[PDB]
Formats: C-alpha cells, sequence, structure tokens
C-alpha cells in the first residue's frame, strides 16, 4: 500500500515537464527562477519553511505527483538532506526549517533523484522499481558519467540491499547517488 503507482512511461512523460520546471542550473537565469519559485512556497513570508510548506509547494507548485505517487517520501528525503548540506556550506549547525539556501538545494536534490529514477527505469526489467545485481552493474558506468562514481560496485550493491533480498530499491540507489551529486554541485546560486 506504499508501492509507487507510476510506471516508467508515467515518469518519462512527467520528466519532460519537471526537468524544465525545476531551475537546477548554475546560471543567473535559473537563479532568478529560484527566487520566483521560493516566493510561491513561502506564503507566510517568514523565509522559513517547515515540512508541510515544502510538501504543499512540491505538490501544488511543482506538481511532483505527476512523477510519483509518493510525494511525501521524496519531499522528506530532500527536506532532510538539504538541511544537512546547508549546515555544511554555511559552516553553521543545522536548523529544522528550510531557509532559501536549503530550498535551493532541495530543488537540486529532487531534480537529481528524478533524473536517476528515469535512468534506472531503462534498466529495471521487472518494472518493480528494484534493480538486481546484474542490472545494478549495467547502471554503474552511466552513474560515473552522470557524476557519481561507484568505486566498488559489488560492495555498494551489498550495502544498499538493506535486508539482503538481492535487489536494491530505486529509493536506496537514487538516495545514494543524489547525495553524492548534491554535495558535489553545492549551491547553484554560487555562479560561475
Amino acid at each position: 500500500s506504499d508501492k509507487d503507482g507510476k510506471k516508467a512511461k508515467d515518469r518519462k512523460e512527467a520528466w519532460e515537464r519537471i526537468r524544465q520546471a525545476i531551475p537546477r542550473e548554475k546560471t543567473a537565469e535559473a537563479k532568478q527562477r529560484r527566487i520566483e519559485l521560493f516566493k510561491k512556497f513561502d506564503k507566510n513570508e517568514t523565509g522559513k519553511l517547515c515540512y508541510d510548506e515544502v510538501y504543499s509547494g512540491c505538490l501544488e507548485v511543482l506538481k511532483l505527483d505527476e512523477f510519483t505517487s509518493r510525494v511525501r517520501d521524496i519531499t522528506k528525503r530532500a527536506f532532510d538532506k538539504s538541511r544537512t548540506l546547508g549546515s555544511k556550506l554555511e559552516n553553521k549547525g543545522s536548523e529544522d526549517f528550510v531557509e532559501f539556501l536549503e530550498f535551493r538545494l532541495m530543488l537540486c536534490y529532487i531534480y537529481d533523484f528524478f533524473e536517476l529514477t528515469v535512468m534506472f527505469d531503462e534498466i529495471d526489467a521487472s518494472g518493480n522499481m528494484l534493480v538486481d545485481e546484474e542490472e545494478f552493474k549495467r547502471a554503474v558506468p552511466k552513474l560515473e558519467a552522470w557524476g557519481a562514481k561507484v568505486e566498488d560496485p559489488a560492495a555498494l550493491f551489498k550495502e544498499l540491499d538493506k535486508n539482503g533480498t538481492g535487489s536494491v530499491t530505486f529509493d536506496e540507489f537514487a538516495a545514494w547517488a543524489s547525495a553524492v551529486k548534491l554535495d558535489a554541485d553545492g549551491d547553484p546560486d554560487n555562479v560561475p
């Protein structure tokens, strides 16, 4: 009852829009789109967003539900992570709200996580949003190219297969790689 109801087709079509909708690039052009986007989320104009606010905007502004029927889950992941990377770049301790910086990083995280999902769709034979060992290994060079090297594929496969079922979930695989790409990319407003 927590299985994602979207198939590869649904994701591929939603990604056409989403990949254009989320301003993830390190350009001045995207930098402004991010402000515009942040104002749509920050209805209370506090410049601090709690999870329900981020979730509402993810739902109603970004329309993430086109891509996945688990908006809750992806939103929470992005919310948590962006809060953790925010601490780092500012060299301050973490807060339990998302200020503009973290919002920017959330946008990038969701972008990366969805981009990876669409990629994994191309390799998931069962259409169950899991990858077996063989499919995992075919993803590995595409990830290196996309910006997340797997130095030890067999070790990563074992580590991410949390309960030892012999597949890795899209959520675990995509969370690993987005966390790498995010921390790599950093603040996209910091441009060049």
